[PDB]
């Protein structure tokens, strides 16, 4: 009976870390055998790569770096297969569709173009979008150092979100994460009980194909 | 007046390196200004990783060395445009064709996905593509030791190369490369005169779009 592939997108700040983290620790508490991702993994070679562009410690071109980021997944995907097939659910934090949509946010890059390096990645059973208005964000602090931390590209990386929300061969669910963070986590939590469910029905499917 | 990007592509053996560096120093010999390019390009960090694939010092996930194959050419683009740019002709030795054809050789990799990292890159204004019978390849010593290597995979390789002529938006030209070096040279060079002649007239194009 696979396991399912969860994946976590959200806004600045929404929660998608904190609410991994939670969603991982109340499935095992509940009797299932989940593990936590989160992309990028930056602990590989090309994890690294990534590391170092994200905090202004290197450039790297842009086309560059969107592929770096498609092949962080890639690399990851042979165990992704093997832990679903043994019957482990995954929650990833971030995946390939803040991959679109941080490379979307730029100017010249075209959402398709963006798309095709995660074509054909594991398909998530779930995509939950954790939505926030901004003035709620602001109360969560300050922005980080890292790049893309500043309120016009992410902007422009929340519209490109929506665009892929249009997509209706994925499993979207919003999730309003203006709440406490138990009372978001519950919701998540449930959609995630549903999710984990249904997925043990139907393959694993492949992304944008 | 621009320069013209020049590529070269074809059969194992036929002479793509040696031919490359002998038109880059007939075309300075001319009073051209004109630069050797290759990839991978070894040498960057993404370059390391894929050296140390090809050399089979390590194992990477075939969709994450063909991403890394593309984002090797990428980061190089802003080089490739400056160079062209300035009047300079760059002369490469290999190319977006042989990062499709490679891949491509490999099970379950369409041509399509494969092409895909590489849309947008800057388009070459000619394209040799080295051709040679293997009863001739085989005369030019034995096969080396690094991956890809072997004379199946290299027939693939080969077919999907036929399948990436097809497309006329490309100023594919065949060269005999069963002839003596100096004679393939000349073939080569006449070739490629032409071309930087033709070059400074057009924009320098993206690929595959
Ligand atoms: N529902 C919530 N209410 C209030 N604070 C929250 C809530 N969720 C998370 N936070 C806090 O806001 C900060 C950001 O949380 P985190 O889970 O790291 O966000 P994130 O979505 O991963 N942001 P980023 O990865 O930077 O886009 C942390 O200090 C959290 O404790
Ligand atoms: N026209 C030719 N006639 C005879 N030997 C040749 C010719 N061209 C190249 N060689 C030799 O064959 C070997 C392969 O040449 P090289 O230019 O390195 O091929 P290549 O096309 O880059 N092969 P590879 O990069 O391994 O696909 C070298 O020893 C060359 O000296
Ligand atoms: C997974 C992924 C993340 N990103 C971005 C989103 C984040 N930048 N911000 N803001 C950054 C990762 O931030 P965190 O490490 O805090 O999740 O990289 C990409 O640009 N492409 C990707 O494929
Ligand atoms: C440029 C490029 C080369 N290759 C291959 C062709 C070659 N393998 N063989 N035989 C190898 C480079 O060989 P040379 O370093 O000798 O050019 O990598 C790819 O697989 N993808 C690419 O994008
Ligand atoms: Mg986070
Ligand atoms: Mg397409
Ligand atoms: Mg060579």
């Amino acid at each position: 009976r696979r396991g399912a592939l969860i994946v976590l997108e959200g806004v600045d700040r929404a929660g998608k870390s904190t609410q991994s983290r939670k969603l991982v620790e109340a499935l095992c508490a509940a009797g299932h055998r989940a593990e936590l991702l989160r992309f990028p993994e930056r602990s590989t070679e090309i994890g690294k790569l990534l590391s170092s562009y994200l905090q202004k410690k290197s450039d790297v071109e842009d086309h560059s770096v969107h592929l770096l980021f498609s092949a962080n997944r890639w690399e990851q995907v042979p165990l992704i297969k093997e832990k679903l097939s043994q019957g482990v659910t995954l929650v990833v934090d971030r995946y390939a569709f803040s991959g679109v949509a941080f490379t979307g946010a730029k100017e010249n890059f075209s959402l398709d173009w963006c798309k095709q390096p995660d074509v054909g990645l594991p398909k998530p059973d779930l995509v939950l979008f954790l939505q926030l208005q901004l003035a709620d964000a602001a109360k969560r602090g300050a922005f980080g150092h890292e790049r893309y931390e500043n309120g016009a590209f992410q902007e422009r990386a929340l519209r490109c979100f929506h665009q892929l929300m249009k997509d209706t061969t994925l499993n979207w669910k919003m999730v309003d994460a203006s709440k406490s963070i138990e009372a978001v986590h519950e919701d998540i939590r449930v959609l995630s009980e549903d999710a984990i469910a249904t997925a043990t029905e139907k393959p694993l499917g492949e992304l944008w194909k």
